[PDB]
Formats: structure tokens, sequence, C-alpha cells
């Protein structure tokens, strides 16, 4: 392969990056509500869950190591609320333009 090679196409562009929420102010921070599969409702401004780096429109995919794909937002919180600490929580960002 002198210019170019084979496999290059197909690219991934987003992928799977893991955030923990402190919870250290009225809650969490962040608010999330949805039906399986879970999804972000928003983030706050200034809080542990931004701070972190937890952005909003995401999916939820497992928490705590957790499956959560077929969970609703009361079987999830449950899991959450679980460490009034902190809690880790998986998810599916895309790297772009991703207006909104």
């Amino acid at each position: 392969g002198s210019s170019g090679s084979s496999g290059e196409g197909d690219p991934e562009n987003g992928e799977k990056l893991q955030i923990t929420i402190r919870r250290g102010k009225d809650g969490f921070g962040f608010t999330i509500c949805c039906d399986s599969p879970v999804r972000v409702q928003a983030v706050d401004s200034g809080g542990p869950a931004e701070r972190a780096g937890l952005q909003q429109l995401d999916t939820v995919l497992q928490l705590n190591e957790r499956p959560v794909e077929h969970w609703k937002c009361v079987e999830l919180a449950h899991e959450i609320r679980s460490c009034p600490s902190e809690i880790i929580l998986l998810v599916w960002r895309v790297s772009g333009p991703s207006s909104g």
C-alpha cells in the first residue's frame, strides 16, 4: 500500500467515554429521565457532572459497571442514588460538529 490502504474507510467517530458524578450539591447535579434505552435530560452548569466532563444528549449504556440498556428512569435512578457520594455512568458521545 504505497498510497492508501484497505480498512481505513468506515472509521469510528463516537467512542465510549466514562464519567463520574460527585454528589455534593442539591443532589448529583445532572438530570436524567427516560425509558430504556435511557438518555440524558440536561447538565447543570458549574457542577460535579459538568466539570467532570458530562455532556447531555447522550445514551446511558451501563452504570457502575452494570447493564442498563433495558432500564428505566426508576430502575436506574435506584442504582444511582445507591452511592450518595459518587457514581460511575458510561455513555456514548460523538466527537464532532454535533450541534444542539
